[PDB]
């Protein structure tokens, strides 16, 4: 079984995560763990049951957490998953998970085809 090296991950892949982290103003929410009780949203771990967000994701990969690029590439989706399933489509937190789809699925392309 093909091995990918945890540093050739992250050298690969970071620039994808770095591209979302950037997008101002749509990244903002997904920057930090969603936090139920900070943001009044108590029922939050009930609705969603694996939370992922930018942080999480980029603390995966500088600690070499994914052995397949296809598993960094479900976290991300995740992240947008759990967005679209929470909130409702008229939401900024909705609009702005489908804005980050859209970066990136632009940036991932080229970077999955080269590994
Ligand atoms: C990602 C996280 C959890 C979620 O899916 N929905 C959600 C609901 C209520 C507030 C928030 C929230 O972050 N509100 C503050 C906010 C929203 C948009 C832009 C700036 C700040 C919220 N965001």
């Amino acid at each position: 079984k093909k091995i990918f090296k945890p540093e050739e991950l992250r050298q690969a892949l970071m620039p994808t995560l770095e591209a979302l982290y950037r997008q101002d103003p749509e990244s903002l929410p997904f920057r930090q763990p969603v936090d139920p009780q900070l943001l009044g949203i108590p029922d939050y771990f009930d609705i969603v049951k694996n939370p992922m967000d930018l942080s999480t994701i980029k603390r995966k990969l500088d600690t070499g957490q994914y052995q397949e690029p296809w598993q960094y590439v479900d976290d991300v989706w995740l992240m947008f998953n759990n967005a679209w399933l929470y909130n409702r489509k008229t939401s900024r937190v909705y609009k702005f998970c489908s804005k980050l789809a859209e970066v990136f699925e632009q940036e991932i392309d080229p970077v999955m085809q080269s590994l």
